[PDB]
């Protein structure tokens, strides 16, 4: 009934839905069915070869606590906001005005990253420094992939016939980015990336948290910039650091499995970031009735899996190796209380269901 | 039976005890502060009275020579000859030092060695070593390092994931602080349980101006929350704990802070201090949020939350919880952040009777739990006595 493009802007992504079953007519980058601004080739194709659009925007601060009807207000303080997001935020605005041009008949919506985690409360995204960072600066925690813990732990719900409220939830979107989130009630109470993508968990080539006085110490010894500092703590670190080999989980895999001992620790170190996460969420939940996998490697990777579920019998959570071995749905034991689940993330559908609320009532 | 002395030299001060040992009786204890500087005092406490007299001290040399000539002149002590043995605290010991060592010759070294690491501390410690060699040449030594207690934690606990160079080449890893106090609190604890630490799963909080947790299990540190610095893991007085790291940077960036003002940032002006704006002292804090201080309020809020964001952790890392420690100048005075600290445990069978609680007694576990929550005194200058008593005397 419906057609719903998904936008997500050096890039342009784009999947074309048709809702509100989540059918993909199509789906491409700058072209795919079932070489040579850029938005005039895409809509180009479409016809030789429209009910809304919803744009992915990083960075909504805590102004956004929901996904926006495009108008020109929401796009002032999406382009306001490039004080926190300055190489990600001007460009999704850009795409939002583009299409607000182009394709001038079209309903738009703003989907962010960070709006899913706008429940937390000040224990959880105030950080212990002076006050006058938070107040006068805006730093605090905000987490991302908000879109998909959103997603996946209402898909979770859906298939387990109970309300999401009903449950204390850890949901593990594993990818090149990394993170948890702590769904109880229904709200996002806690997540592991913070002020920026960088921190948390370790990633590809994230560090994630680490002890901060590091940073002071590499500027004195090693006389590092700004720039590097950013530039090791974001494209050096993680399992590319650690590894040396890779910041791609299956070739570290593979080089582990051949001998080398720097990757098989990277995968270690790995399982313990997020083992070490899991467990403060679950204690600040005061319990755990479900944990969620979902990304590249959470939807894929039986060993991470395993690794990060070992000796947990104290919460009533095991695996079922062969459930685990063809990554199932569910792959908890048959015994176990905690259901695992591993779930593949859609956040373009995510963002067309957000069009249709928003733009389509 | 045996006269051991425990003391703790810091850049302006030496702290000192003289106890009796092996029951632990303490004859006297006191601070040298203000070294070098002006306004220097000399306090020297024991059972009965106090002395304290501001006075010029130059250096760590007169402080050492005032001290021991005190013992003798205050009646402490017949005779210097009556010292058996000398504990030093020493801030970090790398590696190299798992464990408290007789100090030689090459022990000292190691020491200087370590002072790329702390920086502020190991070189005070090693001179306060040396001096006590000089002026009681013949009273045997023993180094006590607050790291030392945390070099059984495994790599994937101690690796950072940066690049390998940082840590196999510029000895980048966690090392964990106030070892001494929690090796201390857990084994006392198995002692008032009746029970081998080998047998529990245990989490320990030091929580004080400086707060630290640690995971033991099966007799060993294997977690715990301080890093490279004594400065990261949970909130404290003054020091922020852990935050996201992309935050220095950008710091850099926008404000221009050189490497030592971010260090006096994470150090200094965090932490209670930095989120109540009123003091960097709990009690303060405390008293500014029950007089409506919102700020204060959430500073004790987002404290109790931290420490229990790293026990979660710790607590899945050993696959359960059988005791809970709490010890330091807040853990074993505020029933109320313990109350805070351990609200809605059910999950692990953990609950606190209110009643041994507001009593600070020794255990205030429900009486149905499942885990063991202790009160215990830390008494590091013990601990280092017995340090001392194993390594120099094995009699
Ligand atoms: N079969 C597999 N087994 C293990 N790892 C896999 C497998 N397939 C993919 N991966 C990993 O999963 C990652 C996919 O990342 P992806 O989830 O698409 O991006 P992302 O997490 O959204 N990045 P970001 O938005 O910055 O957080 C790849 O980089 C691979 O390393
Ligand atoms: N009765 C009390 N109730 C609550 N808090 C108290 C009480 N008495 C002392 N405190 C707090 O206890 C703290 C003192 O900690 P203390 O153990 O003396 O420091 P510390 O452990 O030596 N720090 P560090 O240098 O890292 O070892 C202060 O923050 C006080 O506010």
């Amino acid at each position: 009934t419906y057609k719903i493009m998904a936008i997500n802007a050096s890039s342009l992504k784009f999947q074309l839905l048709n809702m509100p079953q989540g059918a993909l007519l199509c789906q491409g980058l700058i072209l795919k069915t079932s070489t040579l601004e850029a938005v005039t080739l895409l809509l180009e194709a479409l016809t030789g070869r429209i009910d809304g659009v919803g744009h992915r925007v990083a960075h909504g601060g805590e102004r956004f606590k929901d996904a926006a009807l495009v108008c020109d207000d929401t796009l002032r303080e999406i382009e306001r906001l490039a004080e926190l997001a300055p190489l990600h935020n001007p460009v999704n605005a850009l795409g939002i005005r583009l299409f607000r041009q182009l394709l001038p008949a079209v309903p738009a919506v703003a989907v962010f990253d960070t709006a899913f985690h706008q429940t937390l409360a000040p224990e959880a995204w105030l950080y212990p420094l002076p006050w006058r960072y938070y107040a006068e600066l805006g730093i605090r925690r905000y987490g991302f992939h908000g879109t998909s813990h959103h997603y996946v732990s209402s898909a979770l719900a859906e298939k387990l016939g109970v309300p999401l409220s009903a449950l204390r939830v850890v949901s593990c979107h594993l990818g090149n980015g990394c993170s948890v989130c702590a769904i109880k009630g229904g709200q996002s109470v806690n997540t592991s990336m913070g002020f920026t993508p960088q921190s948390g968990v370790m990633m590809g080539t994230r560090s994630g948290d680490i002890d901060p006085s590091i940073l002071p110490w590499l500027v004195e010894k090693e006389g590092k910039s700004a720039q590097q500092l950013s530039q090791l703590l974001n494209n050096e670190s993680g399992l590319l650091g650690v590894s040396g080999v890779s910041s791609d989980y299956r070739d570290v895999e593979q080089a582990a499995d051949a001998g080398n001992e720097r990757a098989a620790l990277a995968l270690s170190l790995f399982a313990e970031r997020i083992r070490a996460t899991i467990g403060s969420y679950i204690m600040q939940m005061g319990g755990l009735d479900a944990l969620i996998f979902t990304g590249g490697i959470g939807e894929n990777s039986a060993r991470a899996r395993a690794a990060i579920c070992r000796n947990l019998h104290f919460l009533g959570l095991a695996l079922d190796d062969e459930k685990n071995q063809r990554s199932a749905t569910f792959i908890q034991a048959d015994n176990a209380l905690v259901k695992v689940a591993v779930i593949n993330t859609n956040e373009e559908l995510m963002i067309a269901r957000d069009v249709m609320r928003l733009a389509l009532p």
